[PDB]
């Protein structure tokens, strides 16, 4: 069974999660819309800003996130930076995973906006990066992970020790740890007779890292096309 | 442990230790180890790399599933995986008494050889700080193989035609290390997950590598046929 403590601090997480997300609603109808109506370049460049403009929404929301989990603003700041340069788009494509739906190949944004596959190409996005997205969520749902579950493992991926430029990663290593044990545990206990599962989950991170590269080549080939990420974008991704 | 298990294992181990036999009992032919210099050292780790690229592809030869996917795909997985194998293997010919990294009697290479060679600070502390950490995790020579083995039928490589067939390759691999572990230390159940955490390690590593190869063009330092054809 679970500790009190192991329940806690799942609950601490999905807690967080939801006040963070509040951020979601708020900020909906502020964004630029999405284009109804177009031709054939006017709204292509409306859809980027659009995707940019949820993008920051959710760099803000990955912020005020881990301010909360225990032990973050404890590391040093540029530590704590570090990690959220890395982990900031890692997180989006969890999210991403978490709300796509398999019976209209739709992926869900600030509780109530979708987008298919061809919305990502209307927008400028490469089939490089799209398809990618498209199998992990994919694959996310053929895992059927929970609040929980999501939670866990966001805040594993927070806390990786070899992001670039951490400057005390056995700091880091030492707040992984306790979030590992307590999905291991969580995985356990919910599915006893798949003990498959787990390292399934852990294989995400994987996944993940090598997500987070080619969307760096997704940026790098967006800007030969007039498309330079925001301000707030271009500081953690350029 | 099932029949089956022991027969995976066994195996895996035996084909590391005869492509070791293979592409390392004799002297290595290499540009011998000393601007003249420059050219010299670095070429030299060419030539190590390339004979580690042969053994690795002997290696994925002979993991049973490989040789059996489409073409395209045992190409898709080991372009990608080759780098990370070497990671692995050099993290396996690490010495933590002497911070080196032996390939076989006289072919040492030291933090300073590296740099010697031409390479970045990027990627030479990476590739120690991976090292010493594999080291702490004392795996044995059948868990080595078996992390190779999983890393080579990772369906999500670029350009993987057949990702459903990948995945269920791995899944027994999986499996059998999950098994191994559990039995070699029953009373240590990160170990597995710790284990599994470094493959993420090794996808980050790989692309600090891609940012050395780019930096080496940078000074006119070109990688040889036999890399240029995986790397750039
Ligand atoms: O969660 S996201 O912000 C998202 C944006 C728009 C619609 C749905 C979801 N995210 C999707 C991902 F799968 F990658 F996680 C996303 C993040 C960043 C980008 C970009 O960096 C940019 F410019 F839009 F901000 C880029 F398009 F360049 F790839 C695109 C999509
Ligand atoms: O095992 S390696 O082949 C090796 C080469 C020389 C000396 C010791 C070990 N390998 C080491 C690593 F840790 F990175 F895996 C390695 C692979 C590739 C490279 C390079 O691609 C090149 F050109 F030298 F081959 C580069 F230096 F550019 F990174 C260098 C070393």
């Amino acid at each position: 069974q679970l500790t009190a403590a192991q329940e806690l601090m799942i609950q601490q997480l999905v807690a967080a999660q939801l006040q963070c997300n509040k951020r979601s609603f708020s900020d909906q109808p502020k964004v630029t819309p999405w284009p109804l109506g177009a031709d054939p370049r006017d709204a292509r460049q409306q859809r980027f800003a659009h995707f940019t403009e949820l993008a920051i929404i959710s760099v803000q929301e990955i912020v005020d996130f881990a301010k909360q989990v225990p032990g973050f603003l404890q590391l040093g700041r540029e530590d704590q930076i570090a990690l959220l340069k890395a982990s900031t788009i890692e997180i989006m494509l969890l999210e991403t995973a978490r709300r796509y739906n398999h019976e209209t190949e739709c992926i869900t944004f600030l509780k109530d906006f979708t987008y298919s596959k061809d919305d990502f190409h209307r927008a400028g996005l490469q089939v490089e990066f799209i398809n990618p997205i498209f199998e992990f969520s994919r694959a996310m749902r053929r895992l059927g992970l929970d609040d929980a579950e999501y939670a866990l493992l966001i805040a594993i991926n927070i806390f990786s020790a070899d992001r670039p430029n951490v400057q005390e990663p056995g700091r880091v290593e030492a707040l992984q740890q306790p979030y590992v044990e307590a999905l291991l545990s969580y995985t356990r206990i919910k599915r006893p007779q798949d003990q498959l599962r787990f390292p399934r989950m852990l294989m995400k991170l994987v996944s993940l890292r090598t997500l987070s590269s080619v969307h760096s080549e997704q940026v790098f080939a967006l800007r030969l096309q007039d498309k330079k990420l925001p301000p707030l974008l271009s500081e953690i991704w350029d």
